[PDB]
C-alpha cells in the first residue's frame, strides 16, 4: 500500500464503544463486504454489493474507509490503499473483534 497520503489527519479517534465487524450496512442493512468510514465510524457496503460507502464518501468528503473483510484502508482521493502507524489502533481493534 502507500505509507502515507494526505488524507491521515481526517482519521478520528476511535469510539470508545469500540468496532463491529459484522455491522450491516446503515442504509440497504447488506452483512457483505461492508466498510467502515475512518472519519465519523458509520458502516457502508462495498461498490461490488450496492456502493453505500462509495456514495457515503461522495455526500460527506471523507477520504479512508476500513474494509471489514481483509482490514485494509482506501483512501478514496488517492485511489488506492494506504497503511500507516496511525492506522494501527484501529486496524488492531477490527481484527480483536473479528478473529
Ligand atoms: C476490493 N477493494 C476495493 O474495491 C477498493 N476500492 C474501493 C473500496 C471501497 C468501496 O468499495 O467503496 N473503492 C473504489 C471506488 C472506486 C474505484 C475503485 C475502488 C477500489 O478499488
Ligand atoms: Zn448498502
Ligand atoms: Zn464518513
Ligand atoms: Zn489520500
Amino acid at each position: 500500500p502507500l505509507p502515507w497520503c494526505p488524507h491521515l489527519v481526517a482519521v478520528c479517534p476511535i469510539p470508545a464503544a469500540g468496532l463491529d465487524v459484522t455491522q450491516p450496512c446503515g442504509d440497504c442493512g447488506t452483512i457483505q463486504e461492508n466498510w467502515v468510514c475512518l472519519s465519523c465510524y458509520q458502516v457502508y457496503c462495498g461498490r461490488y454489493i450496492n456502493g453505500h460507502m462509495l456514495q457515503h464518501h461522495g455526500n460527506s468528503g471523507h477520504p479512508l474507509v476500513l474494509s471489514y473483510i481483509d482490514l485494509s484502508a482506501w483512501c478514496y482521493y488517492c485511489q488506492a490503499y494506504v497503511h500507516h502507524q496511525a492506522l494501527l489502533d484501529v486496524k488492531n481493534i477490527a481484527h480483536q473483534n473479528k478473529f
